């Protein structure tokens, strides 16, 4: 299948990212606390949902919650000052709280029941966000002997991920709080200047600069 993009709601960030966020492949925003990556997730989940001439894919959206971050009053916020009913907005993201790491795992697994389910819908899922994608693994796999034993289950989370965004053509976005490998398909560093800026990493060679406002984020 031909890969999708969803706009991120700023033209900034669009042209650094080659007009959004990729379909088959995994983005991975990082950055400090504060930085804006939850607040660039919950503008995604909005921007998907739009028709294609508008920047979305018409998409439903999976969202794996490992910090009890979401919030669906920012959704409702993003989408009535996008034009859009909140409600309707918000019946298409499909939240799902993961307790620990072995549980943000499985649920992967059942993200992929709920693809199989509405694929042939008129809104198929197009955006899995995992947020945060590393905070249990930190808090879990800790010590001597964690650093292999971590990143080999990162890898491995990693690599369904990337199954499902490949096989069920979906755009995975997934944040990391901060010499570790990493295997996103592409990184983009986030930091806080009331600007927010990227720069995509180990990968345009410039900076994006953006806003956080009522409307999730723009230019």
């Amino acid at each position: 299948a031909t890969i999708g993009r969803i706009s991120t709601g700023s033209k900034s960030l669009d042209k650094l990212l080659g007009g959004g966020i990729e379909t088959q492949a995994i983005t991975e925003v990082f950055g400090e606390f504060g930085s804006g990556k939850t607040q660039l997730a919950h503008t995604l989940a909005v921007m998907v949902q739009l028709p294609p001439e508008e920047g979305g894919l018409n998409g439903s959206v999976i969202w794996i919650d490992t910090e009890n971050t979401f919030r669906p009053e920012r959704i409702r916020e993003i989408a009535q000052n996008r034009g859009l009913d909140p409600d309707e907005v918000l019946k298409h993201i499909y939240v799902a709280r993961a307790f620990n790491s072995n549980h943000q795992m499985l649920l992967v697994q059942q993200a992929e029941d709920k693809i199989k389910e509405l694929l042939n819908t008129d809104r198929p899922v197009k955006l899995l966000i995992v947020d945060s994608l590393t905070s249990h693994f930190r808090s879990e796999y800790i010590g001597r002997g964690a650093l292999a034993e971590r990143q080999q289950k990162l890898a491995k989370h990693l690599a369904d991920l990337h199954r499902l965004a490949n096989l069920y053509d979906i755009a995975v976005f997934v944040t990391n709080q901060v010499i570790l490998a990493h295997s996103a398909t592409l990184r983009v560093y986030l930091r806080k200047g009331g600007k927010r800026i990227a720069r995509l990493i180990d990968a345009p060679e410039g900076e994006a600069v953006f806003s956080i406002t009522e409307k999730g984020i723009e230019d």
